């Protein structure tokens, strides 16, 4: 695929696929959002927001962060809100990567929206998170 | 305050630590270099500046890599050549990653020299990686 959307967690210094969001993981938890590009034609310069929302009862709007970049020239460029983020170019493969940590119960979202060419929608995707 | 300085490798999808000139490692692999940063109070602004370098009878000056990178009111600022490095806030510590790949035969260094108010040396150190 050109556009990978992955959750890891941090666990003995590896990182672990999280794969389904059936897994209640512990608080105190390194978490790793990844997003990998695999650039081609009608591929390169790129607009990606990462929204991070938590659900339910307590849903808040002091657990909610957007982190926008955009992609110019295969340099990253930080538009709002994006210190934290951090790309990695690896054998024609740019990794994209959002560090988050396991704070909250309940259910929490990590979404990614990539545009190009105008506002074209490239790829979207979302993890769903539960913690105990 | 303490520092610490530290290399690892990525082999089969988790990082192994490289002790300093400790053993040959083949092209194509991708290296961190973490320096760690437990700050003590009243530690102030810093100055960080990490070294590349290759050594031996094909030593080159267009291999050479200045990354600078100051901490200014607890926040990353990158000075020069440094949008490769990401800094991870954890539990009472900070921690800058220098990404690099295995590319040249013989031996490179990374070197770290962290400076705070007038200038003052606080840190310094170097680890040595010989590639085949």
């Amino acid at each position: 695929s050109q556009f990978n959307f992955e959750c890891f967690v941090i666990e003995d210094n590896k990182e672990v696929l999280y794969n389904s969001v059936s897994r209640f993981l512990p608080k105190k938890r390194r978490l790793t959002f990844k997003l990998s590009i695999y650039p081609g034609p009608g591929i390169g310069d790129l607009k990606i927001i990462f929204c991070k929302r938590n659900h339910g009862q307590e849903a808040k709007d002091d657990l909610s962060e957007d982190y926008s970049i955009s992609i110019e020239d295969n340099k990253l460029i930080r538009v709002k809100n994006a210190d934290n983020l951090s790309l990695l170019r690896k054998d024609g493969c740019y990794v994209l990567t959002v560090p988050e940590e396991t704070l909250f119960r309940g259910l929490h979202t990590m979404e990614v929206i990539v545009r190009g060419n105008h506002e074209t929608l490239f790829y979207r995707n979302i993890i769903g998170v539960y913690i105990k």
